[PDB]
């Protein structure tokens, strides 16, 4: 019925920075070769989507944002072989083309087809599938999940278990997997280690879950909002510290708590100063610090390279280092098997139509993750 | 007939920054408990010693510098068990106490008893065994090898093979091991990888030897001094590039040459700008960059953290990541077994009395390593 035809549906369009989303009718073109059109079932509100609104994460406007979602394939373009109409799917903000140097590397996951490094806001072919008020609307990271229907390149979608609860697993599309993988895959947290986690929102909580899963003996939560501490301890933090409580810089406090520095630190906020703090708080000879949070556009940090010379390792990762198309289905399967929990991350649920209230809850600090249902 | 007595001998004293060494008589006190007095046989001139003269590496003056050396034990203090008079030894600028948390960690080597982080310029007990002109002289990194005799703490000395050529193996005390281990132990260069080495002095050449030994398929030497290329190729470099030959920044050149970034980059110069450049030239998703060069005191670098978020790993190390007391005798054994070569690194061999000439060779770029003999 809708196959091969333009679909008119509602989407949350962001016409300008620092403005509310405008929920309105958009036209969604049918999928071209190697593209997939998806009816969205649920989508998470991630801090990154808000950074697009704030303008600290830069991507071309106007745009349909949203990148953490789950849905059902409405139709496929010519040539698609990995999903079919009716399949449950999670769109991948980091693609997996499977052919580039990175996809073929055993460790890398930042596929060269990503739209993150030099964002164009289009499909892989350099055009848009979205029209609103007669004007072309940009995509975001090849996903654009703030729409009843979106179109994504095949390399940016993964087929998941047919029995998956889409209102929970959308988190595997961003927040959960990013935090969990930062701990278990990127940092490679070891059994008996001490970890510090800067930022106790959805992603930071996921890092704590990964730290616990890996067998960390101590997991120190760091956040300026003490209301986050309860849930952090629930998912595995052994102690929580608020830097505003201390007269000395937090890296000194943590170094003292850990009796000379932590084995593993994680910056999960997106501030330049906390990236440097987190690197400093790891043990100077063998510590590892992982940058997860997204820094403000085009800003450089300043640091003393002697921090590195002594032995520290500093690294960052997108999407927890997971090769996206390979891992998402495996992660969903693991979820179905009760290997990890997602409920602790979801604090609010709202209809898609209340997306602006959802962003208000994030901005206010009230929610961890709000899931929007279509 | 010197054991237990003060020794009057010649040393090269640095009384002031930016001045020649003064070759003169000093008094060397006998070793106290757990100390070892060494008659120096050979000592290398390392860029780091020149950084002490330059004032860019800060340590209390006046000082007897020198940290890359080999000699023979003259006498030992009470309680020493790992060396005995007549033993061939290499002083270790990074000690191995074997009891601290770093020493007990499987990866770390920056022992907490080091005099590098916050230099005191003394023995472990906070005193000096050197007197010159009635004035106390500081030690340098617990070693001070620019003297016919020095006294070092037991944790800062390693017994080596009785048949070692001391005029060669002194390089295992700093230069060779630092470069070699940075490749094979810190970066863990993999077979068939592409490596880039910034700085083709003695340490950079040892990095190249390590990269070659690790099975790298391409090893790109980077230096502004084209005179270094020939030797770099002899020890394993496949290509050499001079940044001054190009109109575009060298990270762009290296990224193009390596079809998207190198696997492993090494900064072996000590410049803030080349540290960032070396990081940038490694592949954005899986590249690893190792800082080896010692940067100028108290200077911060500026960098865009997106370089790390995409997947890059940045680390540094002291002494090639080798746990010093454990590795040095093994490295010497390996040298005696012809597993690596040291002759390529030695370009000049001078009597100790010509130390200042030796330093002039380094500053002018004429030498790679000059070895001073006593
Ligand atoms: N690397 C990736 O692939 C990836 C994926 C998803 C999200 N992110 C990024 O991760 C970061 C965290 O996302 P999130 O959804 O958990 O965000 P969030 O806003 O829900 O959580 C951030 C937390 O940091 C805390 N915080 C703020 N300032 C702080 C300070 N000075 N010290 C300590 N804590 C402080 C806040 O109180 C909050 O609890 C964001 O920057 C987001 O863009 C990265
Ligand atoms: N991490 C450690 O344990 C350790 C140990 C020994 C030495 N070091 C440091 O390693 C560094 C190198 O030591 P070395 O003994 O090889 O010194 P060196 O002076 O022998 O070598 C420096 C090389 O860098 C090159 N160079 C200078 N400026 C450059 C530029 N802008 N671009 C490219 N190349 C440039 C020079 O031409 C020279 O060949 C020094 O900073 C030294 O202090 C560190
Ligand atoms: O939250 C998704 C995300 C992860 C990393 C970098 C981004 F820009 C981004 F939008
Ligand atoms: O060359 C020896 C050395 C290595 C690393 C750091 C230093 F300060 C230093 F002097
Ligand atoms: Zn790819
Ligand atoms: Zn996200
Ligand atoms: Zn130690
Ligand atoms: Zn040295």
């Amino acid at each position: 019925s809708t196959a091969g035809k333009v679909i008119k549906c509602k989407a949350a369009v962001l016409w300008e920075e620092k403005k509310p989303f405008s929920i309105e009718e958009v036209e969604v073109a049918p999928p071209k070769a190697h593209e997939v059109r998806i009816k969205m079932v649920a989508t998470g509100i991630c801090r990154s989507d808000d950074q697009v609104v704030s303008g600290t994460l830069v991507t071309p406007l106007p745009v349909i944002a949203g990148h953490e979602a789950a849905g059902i394939v409405e139709s496929i373009g010519e040539g698609v072989t990995t999903v079919r109409p009716g399949d449950k799917v999670i769109p991948l903000f980091t693609p997996q083309c499977g052919k580039c140097r990175v996809c073929k590397h055993p460790e890398g996951n930042f596929c060269l087809k990503n739209d993150l490094s030099m964002p164009r806001g289009t499909m892989q072919d350099g055009t848009s599938r979205f029209t609103c008020r007669g004007k072309p609307i940009h995509h975001f990271l090849g996903t654009s999940t703030f729409s009843q229907y979106t179109v994504v390149d095949e390399i940016s979608v993964a087929k998941i278990d047919a029995a998956s609860p889409l209102e929970k697993v959308c988190l595997i599309g961003c927040g959960f997997s990013t935090g969990y993988g930062s701990a278990v895959k990127v940092a490679k947290v070891t059994q008996g280690s001490t970890c510090a986690v800067f930022g106790l929102g959805g992603v930071g909580l996921s890092v704590i879950m990964g730290c616990k899963a890996a067998g960390a003996a101590r997991i120190i939560g760091v956040d300026i909002n003490k209301d986050r501490f309860a849930k952090a301890k629930e998912v595995g933090a052994t102690e929580c510290v608020n830097p505003q409580d201390y007269k000395k810089p937090i890296q000194e406090v943590l170094t003292e708590m850990s009796n000379g520095g932590v084995d593993f630190s994680f910056e999960v906020i997106g501030r330049l100063d906390t990236m440097v703090t987190a690197l400093s708080c790891c043990q100077e000879a063998y510590g590892v610090s992982v940058i997860v949070g997204v820094p403000p556009d085009s800003q450089n940090l300043s640091m003393n390279p002697m921090l590195l010379l002594s032995g520290r390792t500093w690294k960052g990762a997108i999407f927890g280092g997971f090769k996206s198309k390979d891992s998402v289905p495996k992660l969903v399967a693991d979820f179905m098997a009760k290997k990890f929990a997602l409920d602790p991350l979801i604090t609010h649920v709202l209809p898609f139509e209340k997306i602006n209230e959802g962003f208000d809850l994030l901005r206010s600090g009230e929610s961890i993750r709000t899931i929007l249902t279509f």
